């Protein structure tokens, strides 16, 4: 057993808040932001050794990342950001950050009850999206 034992599986979106607010702050355009705000992704997290993989699945666009913990890497957006991101654990949160253009984003993803719970802040702005097992 590890490090992210209960982030593991599949998880699906059952609320958002803020979000538009937190895609404006982060500079996504109009058609975007609307056709987002629709969007019901399923998150799927899995593990092997040092490799964490976290996919994104929806109608408008399928993504994925796979990481090391501390270990910088290249990742394009759901908005086709050109992003460097880094992710770490911190407390038991995984805590992503996102650098492109001298700008930064952070998300957190914690395990709250038998919710996973995703805070995206940029500048002061928050969104919180709240996913439950599948
Ligand atoms: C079909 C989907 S899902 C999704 N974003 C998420 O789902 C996001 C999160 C989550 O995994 O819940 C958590 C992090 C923030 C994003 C987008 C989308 N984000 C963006 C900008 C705000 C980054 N522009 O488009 C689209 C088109």
């Amino acid at each position: 057993s590890h490090m992210c034992d209960a982030f593991v599986g599949t998880w699906k979106l059952v609320s958002s808040e803020n979000f538009d607010d937190y895609m404006k702050e982060v500079g996504v355009g109009f058609a975007t932001r609307k056709v987002a705000g629709m969007a019901k992704p399923n998150m799927i997290i899995s593990v092997n050794g040092d490799v964490i993989t976290i996919k994104s699945e929806s109608t408008f666009k399928n993504t994925e990342i796979s990481f090391i913990l501390g270990q910088e890497f290249d990742e394009v957006t759901a908005d086709d950001r050109k992003v460097k991101s880094t992710i770490t654990l911190d407390g038991g949160v995984l805590v992503h950050v996102q650098k492109w253009d001298g700008k930064s984003t952070t998300i957190k993803r914690k395990r709250e009850d038998d919710k996973l719970v995703v805070e995206c802040v940029m500048k002061g702005v928050t969104s919180t999206r709240v996913y439950e097992r599948a």
